[PDB]
């Protein structure tokens, strides 16, 4: 309840709650020219209804090799679980994930200081993570060594020529696809898993027959976790440490690796 934690939004979740396609808040979107120069622009998604409190947000970056499938999808189904979303355009100048990763942090600083009052006037500052695909989940890691006062960071089948992560301060929750030949996950995402501090809140979900480009379609199961993550870690919602601790083992996952529970 809104008594032991001033950041609860919405009601107590469910298994079909963070399945739901839309949650339980509305969502507007405002598109951003851009965020920084050289930078380019997005869109902001947010919560329609004020009356909750304000809510943290979640900058998310894209990958770098061309695809027409995108990061859009991830908008309004994690906004409307009661958060502020930020999509990254793509941009094909930004070819290294530390490039990346200042973008994320170039996506925040802009919502923070100077987005629409419409979106500051329902966002807390203080409450912030980054979620990147590929490229852009190796931007993800570079952000939280960049600024460890995120409060959650996702990496979506995360690329990133960088296998040492031990200096991340930030609850990590990477995802890989089994089949991805791309950003392969044993040389990609479980070396960074594994790299992160063993006493770090941090998660591995891989995804059973999923390519390089699952994050980008809709996926259930992608969502209802990534929901639970950014509840657990930028809203503090304990409510939903039931969904990421003990391990999922939904069909559709590969493995999962955790430091369950989470303190
Ligand atoms: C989506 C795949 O593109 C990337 O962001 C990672 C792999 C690459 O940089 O070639
Ligand atoms: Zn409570
Ligand atoms: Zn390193
Ligand atoms: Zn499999
Ligand atoms: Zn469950």
């Amino acid at each position: 309840g809104p008594q032991d934690n001033p950041y609860e939004r919405g009601p107590d979740p469910t298994e079909d709650s963070i399945e739901a396609i839309r949650g339980p808040f509305s969502v507007a979107t405002e598109r951003v020219s851009s965020f920084a120069s050289g930078f380019g622009g997005g869109t902001i998604y947010y919560p329609r209804e004020t009356d909750e409190g304000t809510f943290g947000a979640v900058a998310v970056a894209p990958g770098f090799t061309a695809s027409q499938g995108s990061m859009s999808w991830y908008g309004e189904r994690v906004a409307s679980q009661g958060f502020i979303v930020f999509t990254i355009d793509t941009n094909t100048r930004l070819d290294q994930p530390g490039q990346r990763g200042r973008q994320l942090l170039a996506a925040l600083d802009y919502l923070v200081e100077r987005s629409d009052r419409k979106v500051r006037e329902r966002l807390d500052p203080n409450r912030l993570a980054v979620m990147g695909h590929a490229m852009g989940g190796g931007g993800s890691l570079e952000a939280t060594v960049m600024r460890p006062s995120l409060k959650a960071s996702i990496p979506l089948t995360p690329w990133n020529l960088d296998k040492t992560w031990g200096q991340v301060q930030v609850p990590t929750f990477i995802i890989g696809a089994e089949l991805d030949t791309i950003a392969p996950v044993s040389t990609h995402a479980k070396p960074f898993y594994e790299s992160l501090p063993s006493s770090l809140p941090k998660a591995y979900m891989e995804l059973d027959g999923a390519t390089h480009f699952a994050p980008n379609i809709p996926n259930t199961t992608i969502a209802k976790y990534v929901i639970s993550w950014l509840k657990r870690f930028v809203d503090e919602d304990t409510r939903y440490s039931q969904f990421l601790c003990p391990n999922p083992t939904d069909r559709a996952i590969e493995e999962y690796r955790s430091t369950c529970p989470y303190k």
